[PDB]
């Protein structure tokens, strides 16, 4: 299928034990739509203080388009030394894995994949 029904964990940027998804644009990009397969990915939403605390290259969520089933319809866009690599609407928030982190909410998302 092009797109999948996903509910992402929202999880607290102080409690995140891994604090991104490697060390490349391509590598981040690649391992984030892996643990998207996997159910091992979580979403921190982006607030004053939330990115410095998190590990470059980031990668983002962001809405694609204006919501089946309650799932907004999302995209990844990868960000690096603040050059982006996508084109995409609102951030939702940013990617990282979980690892078993208590989320304080969950984020129904229709993927692009």
């Amino acid at each position: 299928k092009t797109h999948v029904q996903l509910s992402l964990p929202v999880l607290q940027v102080r409690d995140v034990l891994v604090r991104g998804f490697g060390d490349s644009v391509e590598e981040v990009l690649s391992e984030a739509r892996q643990h998207l397969k996997d159910g091992t990915c979580g979403l921190v939403e982006v607030e004053k203080g939330v990115l410095p605390q998190l590990e470059q290259p980031y990668v983002f969520i962001k809405r694609s388009d204006a919501a089946p089933h309650g799932h907004v319809m999302v995209e990844l866009v990868a960000e690096l030394e603040g050059i982006q690599y996508g084109r995409s609407g609102e951030t939702l928030g940013v990617l990282v894995p979980h690892v078993g982190e208590i989320p304080v909410a969950y984020r129904k998302v229709l993927l692009r994949k």
